[PDB]
């Protein structure tokens, strides 16, 4: 095979160009994203029980749904919430890798059975099963520059002209609006309704009848008269437009001729929602839009399309109105991708430099350099074939691959160079002899570097997904490298390499002469040291045992984590005032926070966008969210301008604040995994005690977490108990009075909340018509008698007759996790503390809690625990696979055992590097450790294969291994330094996702350094000891 | 390999027989169709909101569905229509190659979320998601010869006895009816109603309560007792109404050759074969015809199988003529009959192997595959011709035996055959990877030609050496030439011309500089011709049918449209009597929409044999009609040919969507539409530019004030019910007719629902039971509304369709339309759809295809011959063929369409073939050590005859295509002309330039040793 392409260089060039072209086509047709999926598919079930208390809703609907949904295939955990507004939601998070459509189908199938057990009112209302989505791509703030357009006017214009077209952009699953358009709201006064003996149902029916558009046929229908002139459609009536027309709805005509107009019994206004969001941008009134990513779509492409359309719409904006990007994800993605590309290019440059250092000839340096683009573009082609994308994980895998893929080419080139220098052969003959000598070595190196990354793909969960990204990439790179090393590189060595060795051009005075002298002296000293340690076995055996002990000690000592957080240039601060606080108090707190960010962080904040209030449908106005976008990483300082610092300073300043709970939290590492960064914990109530006991336990846990300095920003992801109305309707009592359940339910909705009747045309735009009770009347336990629902006989039966209301204090939102009443508690570790340590502290604290309360990590915390548990298996399986492959290749059990003894030498170095740098045992460290295992195996192989060949030929074991070390010292050193300087840009990257680059690079670089400086001595020791223990048959 | 089959010919014969048998098996089991599945799949979501205006329907239903359907995988574009009748449809077109079933399933899944958001009435009606067939395979008109049955009689029979059986026929997706079954129509009389003091609601309530035990005859309905007086006298329905057995829907009025008739529109189920389904349907109809009442007979008004069958037969004829011409030219160069037969035997073997490959891949016998076969016929014989020519030359010069000559020849030309197969197959490989309809077309040709090339090389290395060693007579010149007639003169002329050619090649080699400037001029001319050449997607074909559509001003009645229809029928019967077989008009149906002001007319021309070749062409008669129809100012009448691809578009020409990007409103959009139409009418490069929709129609809006309505104690529901019953139609109950359950409708009589003031003739029953006139609480008012509202990709849009003027390509027309849209007021933009979108896609993707194909050929040659010099010498001759292809296309008048693109690829392959046939021998001789000039001159001298015969075989193979006159003449011309010109130029220029390129490259890069 090697000789075939040695004699046919053009064929090898053609194959290389084919690979390059396929890669170039793939690169321009590959989607770009930060992380590929990595999020378990969640399916949400939503049910509504109007006028139902939280406890009643949970008991009647939520628990039934939970019971029926148990037994789903690949289900991971269930999270459910029961709200006081009458809406119940049960989120079903499935195992990662599961197709969302199948999960939705199964959920719907079980909901078919579950529905009949639900209350009939809920069944009539409807139950929805949809994939969650819930990934806010960007938040857009619309602010009036001139100030001419009022905040309500801005909200109306946005919801009328901007929300509709943006909702139809590809990949836009949902677009939340932080402002409500104008609507024909009618405020019923029950005093007037009772005065004229008209119920709310009469008003609703009259509005339906008198505001409608019905087509009644055609003027000049098809069976027409002999000679007609027109064929026109006929409409019964038209939709009301002005509020005055609504005030003229008749509702009755008395025998005297008096009419009870709608304006006489109620008040109509073309206003907005009662409790619409009080959104602000940079201290100015504004509206907002929250664009969410549709499940299974590219965030970058969707954001580009959305922004583009917004630009188009902007062209036709009213004067003074302009949009602002208050929140954006694509920035970081682009910055991180470009930074990793720069790191890859610098890695290629450093590999070229080190190869040129070892190989003075420029062509001899080019020959392995040409392998880099070919293998890289082939890897891109393979990624395109398997449907992968250009993400951070794949680019990290590519940068890690660079050194491994150039290893075989370097080995071939330097073997050819050594043969040319020593035996004085022609480049073609030297290349042929080199291929004959080291055909086995290339295969062994590729096997060891690819066998490590095979078992990873099989693992499941998000961790498995991350591993797979690296596996596919690295395995494809290794396969192409071993293919390139036996196809392209031999031809390049045969042709490009001039016979300058015969020309005796070597010997030029300069830096390279000094380098060669130093290398020769060090090689002689190294061989002497190898001989000495082979004579003095026991001392270095003891040293190896000590190294094993140190490796175990560092493995136990190293803190653990899942993924390093990155400065995305953005963070969110959440404000939660004491329950019952008005919107104005929350606004004042928000203003204080805005002032703090404007004066203290003036050099870093680009824009702050606040969203006061939970919204028109929200129960409380004491909750606000503040989207903060920092300036470009470049502009912000690298020491104090970092989000992590800014967040720490803000956290101290906000803990100083006692008016309300204010927490500044960075966005989560993975978009779909969780809500915010840090650990996520559910405080389950296993004993089944009361909700008050759970609340007391939650308060105690929060106090204990505040006590611990290792924990910071610990908060409850929920709402505190507040007084809430419980309008209870006695169906038997009502039907005894002969009053329809539907009518009383509609009246309850109209009074307690809002009722949608129909649409009306405003300026050519259809807008909804809402009928609501007057401001003082909200179906209080006091005014429930004021409302009447006339029975079938027509008698106005008072609502108080068949129903009762009471102000009962309780939790507005009841949460239930995996069939236990639980409160979700989230928080972050203190600076210098890993997430795993924080989780251990939280477990200790929950142990300190009264018995019956347990914890169960969810989302990112759950998958971090999964990865931590599965890591030892991953290593064991990878080591076993490597050992088996080595045994198969060399048809022996002594050689692989000799090789596998070198793995601790690299593992100790990786552990030391990560420990000294201050990093932690996260997913990246785990993938690194596997790379270090493969690299140590490669370094051991380079010596043991040659020594074993010499032994099988019959050479003396001691002399054979000494000769092997003498010959292969240069290959090990240069294939090692190529990788060490390949990952050097990663370990020293600045900006973008520098955190992930550091986490990946540092461990592998340290592991490589230790692997070389220890293997070049210990590998002879292990091989000699094993062969003496188990000599060959001859 | 070759020597093995030379020693064992029986095994080669067995392999050839196996290939032939497999091909014959495949031919009989391959579907026959015009085109493969080229049209992108479409999924239509229909929702029917009864009693809703178009604007309300769009606001409440169409927009919700559009919002929810966003996010579908492989979605090209989304189009929706909101009709004033109350039916909304959203058409989702996915990328070509997407599985229709997967698309439908995904649409249904994503619709489930949208179901609750829709208005309750819409949900109760039920939204339907189904594949969009929308391909009228067969339009049957039923007419009564004796005149015994009226239009309704015919319609009922059709609906009762014919529509149902044909629906169950396999492959029939939908069967549209241009008529409706009977329905016991009850025409109310307001004067009679007032005389007896009864409202329309009383009649409706009585009838709905009258009811198996259902009334049968109208006389039973006339005796229905509405009420009984105290005196014992009763008021019957006949006293107050006129009951007759009419139609449930009076929408359509169909005429066949001026005679009343009813029609059926048969639509193809997705995936079904068109020809087989049409054959099944017609057969079934004939069976049903066995029981037709006297006089009633069905007549086909629109059929596609005729043109498909005729085109396939024509392509088979041109294929056979190509084989004959290839045999003739080979016999011209190879005077021996057996030497001519040996490559001829390869043609059936390779063809049947290609058919077997097509069957294995699941392809079918369509026009594209057949064109590819015809091209391959010239292509495939190349290797066999080379082998036979080399054997003949060895036998003539060395005098060896046929076995020894074949054995020497195979070793001599082993490389040449592989190179020829590589170059003729590497061009068509990348083309297959392109997507869309264009990609599909490309793939058809690729799969066919690549399989043919592989099989041709296999036959050349297996079967042909055995034939040469056995069939060829050792006495090649036992009686010398043996012909002193035409063959002797031809041989003398060829020898003299070959000597002149060699001398000229030597002269051109000596004078290198002069001809390099000529090559640069040829490059410049090639670029200029490529830029100047107009572009298109596919050639239109005379399919024997065309459709004219009538659209009167909005508000026109059915009779007014019928008058224009009769005028058009008179025009067709007078001016186009000798070319038109039949015309089938359907008042009330139109491509833009349905209404009394729109009519669609189907015209079937006579067979191509009867119609004149110059003045009887579909294009010519259509142009004459458009010249005549533009004089008609009563209505907008446009005669259009069927689209090139059935599922791609509604009609031929371009198809754009003028959409409102600024949301200026519907009125601004209509004003822009009118301005654009005026501009298009002004331009002479455009013709038949029309709006594929309905203009705003007058609407009579009733205004009821509720104060006086409630003052008189009148319910709004009652006044709406009376209005619907009188002006519209009320479905009271059912009645059984001849064992069939049919509807009963109540409506006001014609004279009493014909003017706006007729509202005052009706009365409503108040709470007290009194009669209140409508004039008391109702006033009418005229307004204006849009019967049908269209949206495209979210934006409100109006679909503008049209055709380029004769002599103008579709690409030029699209550019003109883009300029006109630019002339429109700001805020309006355009987006090409249907075939026009695919045309733009192909035009964008063509340069990539060319570059990638050229690169692939270069790399394959470099790998094969292990030298960069050889492909660079070869690839320099590609422009020499491209210039000829462009020149032939420009001279004939064709354009740069898909066929031209596939041709250019074939021309590249052929130029590479000739360049290989020279440079392979030249390079081998130079490698041996021979002088470069001597080597190249010897290569030219030896390979002139193989090149000339392998090229004449191809040119005369494609000559029948370029001169065809059958059904699919346009496509055959488009395919054949460019390739024929490219081959001609490639030969007559390469045979001189290839030596120059090779010598120049070798002198610049001399072989080291």
């Amino acid at each position: 095979m090697a000789n075939f392409f040695i004699d046919r260089p053009i064929f090898a060039w053609v194959l290389a160009i084919l690979l390059c072209l396929t890669g170039t086509l793939a690169i321009f047709s590959l989607p770009v994203e930060q992380y590929p999926d990595l999020a378990p598919p969640n399916v949400r079930v939503t049910a509504n029980y109007p006028g139902a208390s939280a406890q009643t809703l949970e008991n009647t609907v939520t628990q039934v749904i939970e019971q029926n949904m148990t037994g789903l295939d690949n289900l991971m955990y269930m999270s459910s919430q029961s709200s006081g507004t009458g809406q119940a939601s049960v989120t079903l998070s499935f195992k990662a890798g599961t197709d969302p459509d199948e999960a939705v189908q199964q959920v719907q199938n079980q909901l078919q059975s579950a529905m009949r057990k639900l209350p009939q009112a809920v069944q009539n209302q409807g139950v929805t099963v949809r994939k969650t989505g819930d990934t806010n791509i960007l938040t857009i703030a619309f602010v009036s520059t001139d100030g001419s357009m009022d905040k309500q006017d801005i909200a109306d214009y946005v919801a009328s002209n901007i929300q509709d077209p943006l909702s139809r952009v590809n990949g836009v699953g949902d677009i939340d609006a932080y402002g409500s358009q104008y609507s024909m709201r009618i405020w019923l006064d029950p005093a007037k309704l009772n005065s004229f003996q008209m119920t709310a149902k009469d008003v609703t029916d009259a509005i339906e009848s008198q505001n409608a558009q019905i087509a009644v046929g055609q003027l000049g229908g098809t069976p027409s008269v002999d000679k007609q002139a027109l064929n026109a459609t006929i409409n019964a009536q038209s939709l009301l437009q002005t509020p005055e027309q609504f005030r003229d709805i008749t509702l009755r005509v008395n025998q005297d001729g008096s009419e009870v107009r709608l304006g006489d019994v109620a008040t109509v206004e073309m206003g907005a929602e009662k409790y619409d969001y009080l959104s602000r941008f940079n201290g100015k009134p504004a509206s907002g839009l929250g664009v969410k990513l549709a499940s299974g779509a590219n965030e970058m492409a969707t954001a580009e399309l959305v922004l583009n359309r917004l630009d188009e719409l902007a062209q036709y904006f009213p004067h003074g109105l302009e949009y602002k990007v208050a929140y954006e994800t694509t920035s970081f993605v682009k910055a991180s991708i470009e930074d990793v590309v720069k790191t890859l290019l610098e890695a290629i440059a450093l590999v070229f430099l080190v190869m040129y250092l070892f190989l003075q000839n420029f062509r001899a340096t080019l020959i392995p350099t040409i392998a880099v683009p070919v293998v890289l573009m082939g890897t891109f082609s393979v990624l395109y074939a398997f449907g992968y994308s250009v993400n951070t994980l794949t680019m990290f895998a590519m940068v890690l691959a660079i050194g491994l893929l150039v290893d075989d080419a370097i080995v071939v080139v330097e073997n050819v160079e050594r043969i040319m220098s020593e035996e004085g052969l022609t480049p073609r003959e030297a290349t042929r002899k080199s291929m004959g000598q080291i055909q086995g070595a290339l295969v062994g190196i590729a096997m060891v570097l690819s066998a490590v990354f095979v078992p990873m793909a099989f693992f499941g969960g998000t961790t498995g997904a991350i591993y797979r990204q690296f596996s596919i990439t690295i395995v494809a790179a290794m396969v192409l490298s071993v293919l390139v090393a036996m196809i392209l590189t031999p031809a390049l060595c045969a042709t490009l390499l001039k016979p300058l060795k015969k020309g005796e051009h070597h010997g030029q005075k300069g830096f390279f002469a000094w380098f060669n002298q130093m290398f020769n002296r060090n090689a002689e000293r190294y061989e002497k040291g190898v001989a000495k340690i082979l004579h003095r076995s026991l001392r270095w055996i003891v040293i190896y045992v000590l190294l094993l002990g140190g490796m175990v000690f560092l493995f136990l000592r190293l803190p653990t984590s899942f993924l390093p957080l990155e400065d995305r240039g953005m963070f969110t601060t959440s404000v939660q005032l004491p329950s019952g606080s008005t919107q104005q108090q929350t606004l004042k707190v928000v203003e204080q926070i805005e002032k703090y960010y404007f004066t203290h962080e003036k050099d870093n904040i680009m824009s702050v966008f606040a969203t006061v209030g939970s919204g028109p449908g929200g129960n409380g106005q004491n909750v606000a969210r503040m989207f903060i976008r920092l300036k470009d990483w470049s502009e912000r300082d690298s020491k104090t301008g970092t989000s992590f610092a800014i967040i720490e300073r803000a956290t101290k300043a906000f803990n100083q604040i006692k008016e309300a709970r204010v927490i500044a939290s960075s966005p989560p590492a993975i978009s779909g995994l969780g809500s915010s960064a840090g650990f996520d914990m559910e405080l389950q109530d296993h004993a089944g005690a009361g909700h008050d006991a759970l609340m007391a336990a939650r308060n105690q846990l929060l106090a204990l977490a505040a006590e611990n300095p290792e924990l910071t920003r610990v908060r409850h992801n929920g709402l505190d108990d507040s007084p809430q109305l419980q309008i209870d309707i006695d169906q038997r009592k009502a039907q005894a009075l002969g009053v329809a359940i539907d009518d009383i339910n509609d009246t309850l909705q109209t009074a307690w909340g809002s009722s949608y009747v129909n649409d009306f045309m405003d300026r050519g735009r259809v807008k909804k018509v809402y009928v609501q009770a007057a401001a003082p009347y909200r179906m209080l336990p006091d005014d429930i008698n004021l409302w009447y629902v006339r029975n079938k006989d027509g008698g106005m039966v008072p609502f108080s007759a068949f129903a009762t209301s009471r102000w009962e204090t309780g939790s507005p939102r009841l949460e239930r996790y995996n069939g236990y009443s639980a409160v979700e508690i989230v928080g972050e570790a203190a600076p210098g503390v890993s997430t795993g340590t924080a989780m251990d502290i939280m477990e200790s604290l929950v142990k300190q809690l009264p018995n019956g309360f347990g914890l169960e990590w969810t989302a990112m915390s759950y998958q971090e625990r999964l990865s931590g548990a599965q890591a030892p298996a991953l290593y064991a399986i990878s080591l076993l696979v490597v050992f088996l492959c080595l045994a198969a290749l060399y048809e022996s059990w002594s050689v692989p055992f000799s090789v596998m003894l070198v793995v601790p030498l690299g593992v100790i170095g990786a552990l030391l590097a990560t420990w000294m740098r201050g990093l932690e045992n996260d997913v990246y460290f785990q993938v690194g450790l596997l790379t270090v295992i493969g690299l140590s195996a490669k370094n051991a192989i380079l010596i043991v294969e040659f020594a074993n060949e010499m032994n099988q030929k019959g050479h003396d074991l001691f002399e054979a291994t000494l000769h092997a070390c003498r010959q292969r010292l240069r290959p090990i050193l240069m294939t090692s330094l190529a990788f060490i300087f390949g990952v050097l840009p990663m370990a020293t990257s600045t900006g973008a996702g520098s955190g992930g680059q550091h986490a990946v690079g540092t461990g592998v670089m340290g592991g490589m350094i230790s692997a070389t400086i220890l293997a070049i001595y210990f590998v002879p020791l292990f091989f000699v000891l094993v062969r003496r223990r188990f000599p060959l048959k001859p």
